[PDB]
């Protein structure tokens, strides 16, 4: 009976960390709004990614409340382990996103530095400086560092991340489907 409980707390604890991930991104496209025309298309960008981020949270609901009905008629056995399933699927997701987001730091970062110029913003020299994780062959390439230029440069970025989130879905349809 608090079964459905745990479940509906699967549920809003998935959503949570979905709107966190969200929040992180959205602070990604803020940080580089600085640096008036070039902002807003940079604000349209940002909106197809939260779509995307809340497509895999209302999956993951519409999937928990459509599977409460097995829950009920069924062994302990498969009410715990299902459980550990759906857990283990959602903990799947947020680790795709959170290396997605490493990659867009990055991202953000070397859009930064090509193009805008805080330049207490662009104190991103002393992060990249500082960066031990990146080779020192693109550390290079970076510490070198108008608009058909800025869309010619963040295009191929920009559709990669919305093409890794729309295939990330198609991960989580499918993993959902293998348990259900």
């Amino acid at each position: 009976n608090n079964i459905i409980e745990e479940f509906d707390k699967l549920s809003d604890d998935f959503s949570n960390d979905i709107n966190a991930t969200k929040q992180t991104i959205k602070d990604l496209f803020l940080d580089i709004e600085a640096s008036d025309d070039v902002v807003k298309l940079l604000s349209k960008y940002s909106f197809v990614p939260e779509e995307k981020l809340n497509i895999i949270d209302g999956i993951l609901r519409s999937f928990i409340e459509n599977n409460k009905t097995h829950v009920i008629n069924s062994s302990n056995a498969y009410i715990y382990i299902q459980k550990e399933k759906i857990k283990n699927v959602c903990n799947f997701i947020l680790k795709k996103l959170n290396s997605l987001i490493q990659i867009n730091e990055l991202n953000k970062s070397h859009i930064i530095l090509k193009y805008g110029k805080g330049e207490a913003k662009k104190g991103v020299l002393e992060s990249i400086k500082n960066n031990d994780d990146i080779s020192k062959n693109l550390k290079s390439e970076l510490l070198k560092y108008r608009v058909s230029e800025l869309i010619n440069f963040i295009t191929p970025i920009y559709d990669d991340f919305i093409k890794n989130l729309t295939d990330l879905i198609n991960d989580l349809q499918i993993k959902l489907k293998n348990i259900s």
